[PDB]
């Protein structure tokens, strides 16, 4: 499923920084109570960057088997070598996940031609559902309208996560692609305004701590209702922002563990604990989403 | 050395994209000839992103037999996760490399204390020389002069390669830092400037296919001969520019092929081959100093 | 009338460079024919900056005088002194203008509380509506949402003319602000997209030449019927774009002459005559809009 | 002279907001006791954007006067309208001044072309020598080296001040201009840094109130102890960057004020008076530098 609240899921830890199975099981229980759409599993928010590739696949694996069937998975599948990027998505075909979530190379940033090409190869070699990520904020490199228009007409390339919040980007790209292609937003904070201007959901960091109101916003949004889902959005927009006092996923976590969703607020480094002022600004985000 | 002219040295490939001993023997023989004071190997222009990490050793470990002691090999080691980079950079303990060219996490974003906790991290597992590497362009992540000066104090993090083309940094960090921490530029377009605010030398793309012309250039420049030294720097000054008019090293490796230094221009998706446009702006750039 | 398509009207002149009543004649007949709200008069795209304050007024008298009654005139009166500002809007107080667009101080970049206090101030000693606008990209100052809020308090201040191009503070601004505070958009290019999000029309240069289709797309917009007003916004997205290729007001002042609504396309320096290449690029975007 | 430390000297102003003769006279010897090398009156931290031309002349013909032949005066004289800005000019023509700084037109963006043109006819009207003065964050045009290289061709423009705080044009605009153009920084916090690059002085807003350590500062870079200057600099350094902790000249003002130079810290709106947080940090810079 690739509509609605879309959760970029947190990769739960214990102290030591190994996956905590059993804070996976209650995140996901509460995505399948809470009418999240499907689950992003290790990507960004994930910690994508810090896990070897056995955790990685570890990870994507023991959500479908926790999931069992009751919600989608899409898996994070990204590389910046374009056979490297191949090799990974190979590894899940026949998983059980329903898409992967691919990012732009980051880094060695790649012309549009090459962005063309990257694309086109992986989407060649699987039959999965491919949703394009752009984040040039972390990439160093911005994939373009007119190179989604050349990409959506790959049969596989089934959409796109905008994380500019360039908002600009939501009709310069529908207007290149068919309407069956889905337009999500990778920017909590301006996600409302995108699906307005005709996005069609959000992979969100804030679903993670308040799915039932991010589900609730999306469906008002897809039919119509948009002052209605300005309510809740209003609502959220502290916890949008603050989200992000500091690198994401470190506010989400410690949210989550304040909440009681997770066991413990551990990360791997180069992240690191969240410090005594970004406790105090994520708490009283929590109290105006109304969940403390 | 870690001073002068420094190559950020291509890894040149046959066209199935694996390397060419014989071009890569025919590099590092015209950079001993040339006066070039050390090789960076299998760093950003060499496609570290593009090489599993057994294939960079691999680089790593020819480079250094071909160089057979006549001119320093650095490696490129860095890693977006902590523990990761640690185990990257223990590989090359006792290989023969004179020290490390590490970059900072990219995608993930850390903050200044993440930064800090990395690269002390990593300095306290080796004892290699570490040159700390900022390149904002690429990683989203910029290591500010403050944290710098706090990481110039591990004894084995010994320098900096300050990729940003921003001349203001030069003397913030060389205030908060002892008169034997290195300054080298990573912009070839600035490097001089850079050496006349009291740098120490560049990681030069240019040197690839001008090594005399750089390393005689930042000779005069150490020896405060700036005005003889731009000259030399106006007749490179298109090259400087113009091996970036597509992403890096599709311009370089392409001038080296046409010089006659490597047998193929070849590079991994999703780098592309140059284009015709492409192909005509560089080569003015090598018309223009003198070099075709 | 503060809603639909508002006219940032040229300020013909012939070729010494002096205004053209003959050519603003038939440029207000052709704005009362095609149906645009209003008129701007001697705001930025009226060469506001070049007028000595005689000409200035006299612009505007001649504006009101050709109406006559048949489309209303808002004044532009920004200043960077508020004291000038204050002036100035004084000399319009019982003219026949139904308002006022007040730019931003530019060049002295005010705080927030100089922009609160400043337009404040305007309004105190006026019965004139008044419109704030913000251009960063001209006056180097950002009018940020929280200020719009405040300063929506004040009787006087009835909406803003947003020229940021930034679709976030559409509803940034709305939720600051009463029900009956207009929002305008001033970015041509994304002005359907700004109206989608809850603006209520543009104060835009495109109107200058396709004035008919300009306020077709504006009712459609209010009306909810996006996917028809976005039919015609595509036909005028290069218009919307190519209308900058130069300074503003170069290229619509040469469109304006190659359609015969004004006699000459001179303006005042530091403005320049048109390009040859500008020239054929306008005159595509034109034929694009089916103009020519 | 054009070189060493000039100062943007404020306009100092009675409660009512008009120039105070007693304090400017304090000002001015105390320029002449210091070293400062010359005063740019009516500048940008003089209120340029706030005096009428009446106003405006008044205080250089003051400042020409209390200077009595004992330091050399430069008048700010920009307009963003080119024959305005000659008329402007002309009025200063044997007044005694011996030179213009003449700002970029500000708000209505000119093209190459136009600066070109805008400032070639300003210099051919007038006998008195132009510096031109790019500060686009104030007045959203960038005044290019190319452009500045084709006006260093008119006999009467004699230099540029440089106030983007981008090192790297120190040397292409000196590779483009013959040695006799002179190359002053606009911008504190860089402009050691720039005289190290080749440039040959600053035009100052820290010299308001550390006259004395700016002129042995610009002194010292000019013999080539750039280690010398450093020190006094790094002194400075924090009034550098706090002089602009809200909108200058509202902090230098206030400094002038505690430091008994002037007799109020009055300024005209839209330029506010310092807040409380404000006062305690630029009371800090000065404590630093050792004045108060
Ligand atoms: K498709
Ligand atoms: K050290
Ligand atoms: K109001
Ligand atoms: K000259």
């Amino acid at each position: 499923m690739f509509t609605g609240s879309i959760v970029a899921i947190v990769t739960p830890m214990d102290e030591k920084g190994n996956v905590c199975r059993a804070s996976l099981k209650k995140l996901i229980d509460y995505h399948v109570a809470s009418g999240t759409s499907a689950i992003v599993s290790v990507g960004t928010t994930g910690e994508w960057a810090t896990l070897n590739h056995d955790e990685h696949a570890d990870v994507v694996m023991m959500t479908l088997d926790l999931a069992d069937g009751r919600i989608p998975v899409i898996a994070g599948t990204g590389a910046n070598a374009t056979a490297e990027a191949i090799s990974l998505t190979q590894r899940f075909n026949d998983s059980g996940i329903v898409g992967c979530l691919t990012v732009t190379p980051y880094y060695n940033r790649p012309s549009q031609e090459g962005l063309y090409q990257h694309f086109k190869a992986i989407a060649e070699h699987t039959d999965l559902p491919q949703i394009l990520y752009n984040v040039p904020s972390r990439t160093g490199c911005d994939l373009l309208p007119e190179t989604v228009g050349r990409l959506a007409k790959v049969k596989n390339i089934i959409g796109i996560k905008e994380a500019t919040g360039n908002l600009t980007r939501v009709n310069q790209i529908k207007e290149l692609v068919s309407d069956d292609f889905v337009l999500l937003s990778g920017d909590d904070a301006s996600a409302l305004d995108f699906m307005q201007l005709g996005g069609h959901g959000v992979i969100s960091v804030t679903a993670n701590v308040a799915a039932r109101d991010m589900a609730q916003m999306c469906k008002l949004a897809a039919e119509g209702h948009f002052a209605e889902a300005r309510v809740i959005n209003q609502r959220l927009m502290p916890l949008h922002n603050k989200l992000f006092v500091e690198p994401n996923p470190i506010p989400v976590k410690w949210a989550c563990k304040e909440l009681g969703l997770v066991a413990t607020d551990t990360l791997r480094l180069p992240m690191t604990p969240i410090t005594d002022s970004g406790r105090e600004t994520v708490r009283a985000a929590l109290k105006h989403a109304g969940l403390l």
